[PDB]
Parts: C-alpha cells; sequence; structure tokens
C-alpha cells in the first residue's frame, strides 16, 4: 500500500504546475484548480498530515463545538482555540452590518445548520431544541436502520441563511455511506486552502466518521475529499515546494478511550493520538 | 489526446472489478462504489456519450423543464419525454401517503428549487413568484459581475422539504467557476446508474454550462462530474461489458443556433447537434 499523503502532496505538485492564478474577495492572489479528489483510508490508521504538524487541538475542540449546535465563537475561545474568533469581532459583525448582533454572533452557521436547519436564527443564545432539522442524528439513525440508504446526506448550505452568516460554509455537504460494516464518508469542499485549510478539513472530517462509526458500531471505512476550487496562495509556493521534499511518516492512530453511545456526551478528553511525529515547520 | 469517455469506461471497469454487493430501496441489488470523479472537456466539443444512443431531446426538454420551474411530469410528458411520470403516476404517489396529491405532482423537485429554494410548497399549480431564493439567476447574476467568487452554488438539497418529495434529488448540488473567461461546473451526484443514469446526467448539467456560459458571454470550460454512490444493477452487467469493448467515436457539437439574452428565453429549437455517430443497442 501507497500512502494516504501522497495523493494530499500530488495534488500540491498539480495546482503548482497546471495551476492558474485567480483572486479571492480582497484581490489575493492564488493558483487555482477546479476538480479534485482524494481517497483517505481511516482504517486502522489516522489521515493527520506529517509534512507538516496540523492544529488537533483545533480540529477536535471545533467538531465538539459543531455537534453541540454552538454558533458563539466566544464558546470556541474558552477552549484556547481561536480560529472562529476574528469573525465574530465587535467591528467585523458591523462591518458586515450586523450591528445588533452581540460580540461572537456567527449566525446560522455549520453547528446551527447541523442541528437545526431552516429554523429561524435569532441570537446565539436563544434555544433552538427540537426546532429545525436535527441531520446530524437523521445520518445516524438512518445508519442504524437503513445502512444502504443513498441519503444519509448532511447539507450546511442554506441559501436563505448566506447573507447572515459571517461568511458561507467551505463544506457544502457530507454524505455518509454503509458496506460490510464499514462507514465512508465524503465531503464537498467548494473552497480549500491546500497549505493551511486541507489538511485540517481532512482530520475534521475524518474524526466525523470515526465518531458516528463508533457510536453505531461500526469500522471506518474511507474518507473521501472532494474539492471545487482548490487553490495555492501565492505566498505559499515556495514553503509548499520544500514541503514536498519531506516523506510522509506512518500516519498516526486515533482512539476512543470509553464506550460512548450518545453522539452530544463525546468530550475532548475520550480521543487519543497516539504515534505522530510530524516534520517540524 | 486521451478521449473523454474513457473516464465513463474508466469507471464502470472498476465497479464491475472492485465494486460490493449493496441493495437499494426494492431489495434490488447493485455493484456499489463510494466516491468517483471524472472530468469532461467542453472546450469545441459536447460530451454526448457515444458507445450507446443518449436520449438528447429527453436531456434538453427535462433542463427547460427545471428552468421553468417546473414540478409537474405531465409538462414535460406533453414534450414527448416520458422519464418522469411514473415517478408522478397515480399510483406511485399513493405509494408514498401522496393520495391527498394530484398525479403528475411531484412535489419541492428540481425546478422548484433552483427558481424558489426556501419556499413553502403547496402543489404543482400555485404561483411561487417573489418565493424562494432564485438560485439559476442569483447563479448567473454572480458570474456576470464577479466571477471570482468561490460561493457560485445552486443546491437542490433542501432537508425541510425532504419529506414533501418524491424523490429526493440524486443531484444534490451544483457549483460554477470561472478563469480567464472560461466557465466551468461540478456536480455532486449523490448517487448514480451508471449504464443506464449517469451518460444521461453528464450531457444535462453540461449543456446547463453551455446554456449560462452562453447567456454570460463565456466560453464553456470543464465539465468535472463528482460521484457518491456509483452502482451498477446486476442486470446490466453483461450489456456493460459489451459495451466495453467498444472504441469511443469523437464527440459532437454543440451549436446554439441563435442568439438569448436571458436564460428563460431559450427554447429547444435554438440547440443543434452535430457529429453525433453513437453505437446503437
Amino acid at each position: 500500500p501507497p500512502h494516504g499523503e501522497l495523493q494530499y502532496l500530488g495534488q500540491i505538485q498539480h495546482i503548482l504546475r497546471c495551476g492558474v492564478r485567480k483572486d479571492d474577495r480582497t484581490g489575493t492572489g492564488t493558483l487555482s484548480v477546479f476538480g479534485m479528489q482524494a481517497r483517505y483510508s481511516l482504517r486502522d490508521e489516522f489521515p493527520l498530515l506529517t509534512t507538516k504538524r496540523v492544529f488537533w487541538k483545533g480540529v477536535l475542540e471545533e467538531l465538539l463545538w459543531f455537534i453541540k449546535g454552538s454558533t458563539n465563537a466566544k464558546e470556541l475561545s474558552s477552549k484556547g482555540v481561536k480560529i472562529w474568533d476574528a469573525n465574530g469581532s465587535r467591528d467585523f459583525l458591523d462591518s458586515l452590518g450586523f450591528s445588533t448582533r452581540e460580540e461572537g454572533d456567527l449566525g446560522p452557521v455549520y453547528g446551527f445548520q447541523w442541528r437545526h436547519f431552516g429554523a429561524e436564527y435569532r441570537d446565539m443564545e436563544s434555544d433552538y431544541s427540537g426546532q429545525g432539522v436535527d441531520q446530524l442524528q437523521r445520518v445516524i439513525d438512518t445508519i442504524k436502520t437503513n445502512p444502504d440508504d443513498r441519503r444519509i446526506i448532511m447539507c450546511a448550505w442554506n441559501p436563505r441563511d448566506l447573507p447572515l452568516m459571517a461568511l458561507p460554509p467551505c463544506h457544502a455537504l457530507c454524505q455518509f455511506y454503509v458496506v460490510n460494516s464499514e462507514l465512508s464518508c465524503q465531503l464537498y469542499q467548494r473552497s480549500g486552502d491546500m497549505g493551511l485549510g486541507v489538511p485540517f478539513n481532512i482530520a475534521s472530517y475524518a474524526l466525523l466518521t470515526y465518531m458516528i462509526a463508533h457510536i453505531t458500531g461500526l469500522k471506518p471505512g474511507d474518507f473521501i475529499h472532494t474539492l471545487g476550487d482548490a487553490h495555492i496562495y501565492l505566498n505559499h509556493i515556495e514553503p509548499l515546494k520544500i514541503q514536498l521534499q519531506r516523506e510522509p511518516r506512518p500516519f498516526p492512530k486515533l482512539r476512543i478511550l470509553r464506550k460512548v453511545e450518545k453522539i452530544d456526551d463525546f468530550k475532548a478528553e475520550d480521543f487519543q493520538i497516539e504515534g505522530y511525529n510530524p516534520h517540524p515547520t
């Protein structure tokens, strides 16, 4: 078997070679490619990239934050993870016109879309219990009842809610798939930062799969990563060039430390990564 | 230059070889693979598969039917396309607790979601003008004014309208991409009947790209076909393996006979398939 990270590095080679120049919303400033797909096996290994360190604590703590259904960036920052803070800033919110929202109010992002799709969004601290659609539970339930179902889909893209978010999700939807008691997951990521973003988004959905496969009593299969606008920022061309030279270490292993039955009962101390020795930045 | 149809036949060979037994809703009866991707060029050619004849009239009529905001299957059947009739059947409906619902009424399917996303569906006759997000136009608008946008997405998956609709979309969403005056499109297909529905599905979203590009004054680039549950029904295996022995004829071309300002002004008589030489069956 070849390494799973060799797909990610190969995707960088392609963008560096055949990628064309394209700007984002600020004028920057990228080398882009439209349409990619890589498959990462989760079978007795966890696709946490090794040619550079990945913020696993950020990965883990953000997902639980999503699963909680939280939409307040302060509730995440308390755990020492700051990747969402600047979007709930007391000035950036007014930049989008959201002057009425208090500090932290991202609007109807992932956690709200996952647990309460369709619901009318009030504030961060409003209780949306039983309101909307808990498609995360619908996923877990459907897997338990009809594993053959070709509809196990959790969509975070709500066209009604787009003008109310800090920014539209880079992960439109994910779809789950069960065969031979193996749970597999495909993620559709509309936009991907191969340098900074992408490695984080592989761990995040490999983790979710590991969570659901644990609950539904299945064993993790493949994680399919599908990209739309796969781009490399020009100020990363050289650091990525040197990283391509590095050789992938053996993937670590994600292990759950207690039998968890419900999904909202998962805590950051239930997961342990062992054997993770990445390259130095 | 490698022929684009080889990807389709290639996918089939993989599923026949590395595919596993997986059933569907009705106990049948397939060979499944989760996660596929193929790229079909739209540059000076149209990916109408030629190893077997594709029902282009149906491909063309169904899409105009979509743009029409239609959910009545008989509006399409009246055009010589009988592919949604059994789904809008007076019996198929009763087999889904839609005994209160009239025949042809497929529910909040594609045509509704594209033109009126987020609107309270009632029936196939009420007009939902000024209701629901017009995703189809918002796409065209954003392409005209902001081609760098990494958010041009037409999502047809609405977990709220999932009860009310007959068949939940096999085509969850499609994303558009513009660089160097080239419009590209990627479809995320929830499930794919390889030897039956897939060639039809490919031609559908290529045409849509050809339409939108024509409207937006652009030259079509690539159509990326991402698949989730890609499957082959057991009774298609031998007909498909004979089809595997065929060498693909050069793809036809799609000429637009006139000049259309708005997407709604499109008519069947504006298109002309040229150079289509498919194998028989």
